[PDB]
């Protein structure tokens, strides 16, 4: 019928969406800024729809319940019918796929590890062989999916050490990973994609780095509901601007472009 | 219906299919091996589907001739229906995306520059500034298309001067272009895939190199007919193989396991 305007899905997560310094001052899509933001321009103009862009509830990226089987986060937002597409930085995995459709990769990634400067780690590996600095992940996100069904021996005993681990090494949002990496004087490492992990590294007070070799190497897609008619179109607008150099030019944009740290 | 004996199509080009050393002495898919390869049994395997292998006819990767709008190559194959699947280092494009179906990608890469060693050669920027050193793609592939179609200045003024050089400096395979670039002391360079190049640098005689940062970022795609009921279960398969770790593991094996330049 006719159309509608679009309700977008995305997550408050650094540079890819962020709350402009006088969002008070604005209404609408106008508070948000950030690569996400303006890939989500990008993608309408090429589409032709309008939309209305909306923080995820419940503040995650999205799991499924043990128990419940329930979606939660931006997968769940979709699933359920809240929004009709997710565009943020949500990494393409296998049981997400099942349930949701994802346009090809706009950006890709792999796990890495953030450590405060000077930290004596320069591998997962060596990170798995001792216990006086801590290490964790991201709740309800792919990284602590990766660990949990890895059966590489070096991820396996990570897993084995994170899932119990005192007090817990697992975080609620990225940014709390960070400050805790800042603020344990090297007794915490934190488990994050490369992409976050390269962001923050240019960010004051220039205290953090990334370690290491990616443990793995994926990309995130922008999500529709299965079946969803905008599916086809986002997935070719995804194609065009990553032809353009598009895709690249707002990484550099929001990553390096403005970095703090020289 | 009766499930039938998928035929593949897919290229001879190194590492990822190749005629094994006694394949006079073989039968079927028997007579290769390669990433491809080893791809193919793993797809076909979680698939439930058998299998035979063909070499695309024309040897050509796949684009559309201007003036009779015909596909050649695995994609041509694929939309005349002379094939249900390509399996080999074929790039996801758009144009390519939207008349057959793509599946995620299973390998990275982005267009690269290879160079006799020793050649005052850096990035692209260095070569469009001169004229000394020739330089020019494969034909009938994404990355001719990818110069063709750019308006990003650098990239305009190598096409500029490729599509008028003389002698050409284009090829019809990979293996032409890396002979080129041994055989012209350091007077040719070869834009190609970064997959291919790293591969090429660590094979005897060991006299290339890759030089300089990709051009741009995409990925090689497992390829049906478009609306193939084979789609599905193939992007699945490939997502799955991608978190076991396996896709990593069988790039290490045809390109660095084995390396002949230490
Ligand atoms: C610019 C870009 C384009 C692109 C991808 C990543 C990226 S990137 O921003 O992550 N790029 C990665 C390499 N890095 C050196 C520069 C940034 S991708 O591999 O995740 N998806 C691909 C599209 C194109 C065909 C495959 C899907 N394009
Ligand atoms: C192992 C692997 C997995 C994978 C990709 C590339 C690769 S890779 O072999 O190209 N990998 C690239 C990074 N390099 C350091 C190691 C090899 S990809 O980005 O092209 N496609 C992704 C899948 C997983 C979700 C996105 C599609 N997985
Ligand atoms: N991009 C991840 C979140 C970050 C992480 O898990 O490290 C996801 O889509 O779940
Ligand atoms: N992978 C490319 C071929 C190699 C190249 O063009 O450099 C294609 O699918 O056309």
């Amino acid at each position: 019928g006719a159309n509608k305007t679009v309700v977008v899905t995305t997550i408050l997560e650094s540079p890819y969406v962020m709350m402009k310094k006088n969002h008070e001052m604005l209404e609408g899509n106008e508070r948000y800024e950030g690569y996400c933001v303006d890939l989500a321009a990008e993608i309408a103009k090429h589409c032709g729809f309008k939309y209305k862009l909306t923080i995820v509830g419940d503040g995650k990226y999205g799991a499924r319940d043990a128990d419940t089987k329930i979606w939660n986060g931006m997968v769940g937002e979709l699933v359920y019918g809240k929004a009709d597409i997710a565009i943020a930085p949500l990494t393409i995995t296998l049981v997400r796929e099942e349930v949701i459709d994802f346009s090809k990769p706009f950006m890709s990634l792999g796990i890495s590890i953030m450590i405060k400067k000077g930290t004596p780690i320069e591998s997962a590996e060596d990170l798995s062989k001792q216990t006086e600095i801590a290490y964790g992940t991201l709740d309800s996100g792919s990284t602590k999916e990766f660990f949990r069904r890895s059966k590489i021996a070096v991820f396996d005993k990570m897993w084995t050490y994170m899932r119990s681990a005192e007090p817990s090494v697992f975080v609620r949002t990225t940014a709390e990973g960070v400050a805790r990496v800042r603020k344990s004087k090297g007794k915490y490492a934190y488990l994050l994609e490369s992409t976050m992990n390269e962001y923050i590294e240019q960010r004051k007070p220039c205290d953090t780095m990334k370690v290491g070799g990616n443990l793995d190497s994926k990309g995130y897609g922008i999500a529709t509901p299965k079946g969803s008619s905008l599916g086809n179109a986002v997935n070719l607008a995804v194609l065009k601007l990553s032809e353009q150099g598009l895709l690249d030019k707002l990484k550099n944009k929001w990553w390096y472009d403005k970095g703090e740290c020289g």
